[PDB]
């Protein structure tokens, strides 16, 4: 397996570093100019990571139409996925706004609301059945209808009602809750069987719209998940699996929203969990 070779011939150089800062010199720069202006400065997490103006998620209202969210656009693997930050108290409404306007069906996060002693993300979902959500800004209910709590990550269904028609839907809920407080996990096993549970239910595929994905930032573990799924999928398509190439697909994606894949261990950890989602696929 090439990529395999590439692996062992970065480890034993131990070269990962080196390779990370070469992505990061050749990644796009475009401009994010409505991140910037002063009314959107409660909408933003953090202040170095913005959506580009190009690939920026609208919210369908005049007054601000405006939430730190990317539309990464993949032509030749045929997926779409939106990338966004974890919602804060004030953009919770927004977040579901987003999901109802862009026909989600699944919302995937790879964060707990607290890591490190420190708030990450906003509890955004109702914890119990008999207490609904309602986010008078946007117009919407959403409603806890079961929960299935699994040793790595979580399973719920949810019901968003616009209140504005009264229609439903379903939304799938994949809460992966192991991912540790520092580096990256030992092993991908687990974290490749959550990206399989989300695929077997539907939430990738084109009859419906993007995935919803997020993390605290939305670039670090968001990279990671896109990144991983985008160059399985190329493998099974291509005449030549041999051909896919992780760095210019990473690239790619970077053209869509900044700073994807975070540090040198979270490029090594996606190199390692798409050559065992392929020597898997290579004998199930
Ligand atoms: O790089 C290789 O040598 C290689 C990679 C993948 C395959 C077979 C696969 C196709 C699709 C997913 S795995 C064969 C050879």
């Amino acid at each position: 397996m090439e990529m395999e070779k590439e692996f062992e011939q970065i480890d034993k150089s131990g070269s990962w570093a080196a390779i990370y800062q070469d992505i990061r010199h050749e990644a796009s720069d475009f401009p994010s100019r409505v991140a910037k202006l002063p009314k959107n400065k409660n909408r933003n997490r953090y202040r170095d990571v913005s959506p580009f103006d190009h690939s920026r998620i609208k919210l369908h209202q005049e007054d601000n139409d405006y939430i730190n969210a990317s539309l990464i656009k993949m032509e030749e693997a045929q997926r779409s996925y939106i990338l966004t930050q974890g919602p804060l108290p004030n953009t919770v409404g927004h977040f579901w706004e987003m999901v109802w306007e862009q026909k989600s069906r699944g919302v995937v996060m790879l964060n707990r609301v607290m890591e490190k002693g420190s708030l990450k993300c906003a509890q955004y979902w109702p914890q119990k059945e008999e207490k609904e959500m309602i986010f008078e800004d946007t117009n919407l209910k959403l409603t806890l209808i079961s929960e299935d709590i699994k040793s790595y990550y979580t399973v719920r269904q949810l019901e968003l009602e616009n209140l504005t028609t009264q229609e439903t839907r379903e939304i799938l809920h994949f809460h992966y809750t192991t991912w540790p407080d520092f580096g990256v996990p030992e092993s991908p096993a687990s974290f490749l069987n959550f990206l399989f549970k989300v695929r077997e239910s539907g939430s990738l595929s084109p009859e419906h719209g993007p995935v919803v994905v997020h993390c605290s930032a939305g670039i670090g573990r968001s990279g990671t998940f896109c990144l991983a799924d985008t160059c399985l999928l190329l493998m099974d398509k291509r005449k030549d699996p041999s051909s896919v190439d992780i760095k210019k697909v990473l690239l790619e994606m970077r053209k869509f929203r900044m700073g994807l894949i975070q540090t040198a261990d979270q490029l090594r950890f996606s190199y390692l969990a798409v050559i065992e989602g392929a020597k898997f696929i290579m004998g199930d």
